[PDB]
């Protein structure tokens, strides 16, 4: 299939992140050979999950993302019948143990407003909380509760936009914009 997008995923991102993003596409039908913008989405929404768990404690987190489906649901299953939070109806990405609730990580292309709207009216009851990051440095998050402190979610804004520069600098960004 070739691709360029291919290619450079492969350069920029983690071989760990790019066999998650691999099994997770394959997972639910689609080859990251063909839809690469898709690729790269999932690679950089699956490296953007794992900094945030790695932002707080050591502890803290409970990574829901980069999980088989059904592990995954065996996981906030736990969750829920152990913090009596209730279920959500759609897998979230990782769970606050410090504020006992299940985080919803979103990575656009648009304005933090619109997917945030998109998110939060499929976000079965708003108990889940919503935090969305740009690749131009915006950021927004339910009631304005970032969970974490600001150097931690700066980092994951620079890290955004080095990837931005590095697909316009191979003239990628273009289509990887207007595909969301
Ligand atoms: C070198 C360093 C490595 C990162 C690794 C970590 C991702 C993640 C790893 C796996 C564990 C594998 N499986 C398979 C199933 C059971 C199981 O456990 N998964 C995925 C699902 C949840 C999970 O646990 N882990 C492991 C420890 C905590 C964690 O989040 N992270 C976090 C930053 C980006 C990244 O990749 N580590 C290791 C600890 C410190 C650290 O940063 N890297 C790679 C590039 C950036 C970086 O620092
Ligand atoms: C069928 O679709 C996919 C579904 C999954 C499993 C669960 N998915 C998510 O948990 C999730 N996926 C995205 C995302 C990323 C790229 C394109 C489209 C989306 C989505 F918004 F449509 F879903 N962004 C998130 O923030 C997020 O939490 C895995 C891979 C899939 O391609
Ligand atoms: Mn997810
Ligand atoms: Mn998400």
């Amino acid at each position: 299939r070739g691709s360029h997008m291919e290619d450079f995923v492969r350069q920029c991102f983690n071989p760990m992140i790019v066999e998650l993003a691999e099994k997770a596409m394959k997972e639910y039908g689609e080859d990251p050979k063909i839809e690469t913008n898709k690729f790269a989405a999932i690679c950089t929404h699956l490296e953007v999950c794992f900094m945030y768990s790695d932002g707080g404690s050591k502890h803290r987190f409970e990574i829901i993302e980069g999980r088989d489906r059904i592990m995954a649901w065996t996981v906030v299953n736990s969750i829920c019948n152990t913090t009596g939070v209730e279920k959500p109806k759609f897998l979230p990405d990782l769970y606050d143990y410090k504020e006992n609730r299940f985080i919803e990580i979103g990575v656009t292309r648009r304005e933090v407003h619109i997917y945030y709207l998109e998110k939060a009216n499929k976000i079965k009851s708003e108990k889940t909380h919503i935090h969305i990051f740009s690749f131009t440095g915006e950021e927004m998050a339910t009631k304005a509760d970032y969970t974490l402190d600001e150097e931690s979610r700066a980092r994951i804004k620079t890290r955004l936009f080095t990837i931005r520069q590095e697909m316009a600098s191979r003239s990628l960004w273009d289509s990887f914009r207007q595909s969301e």
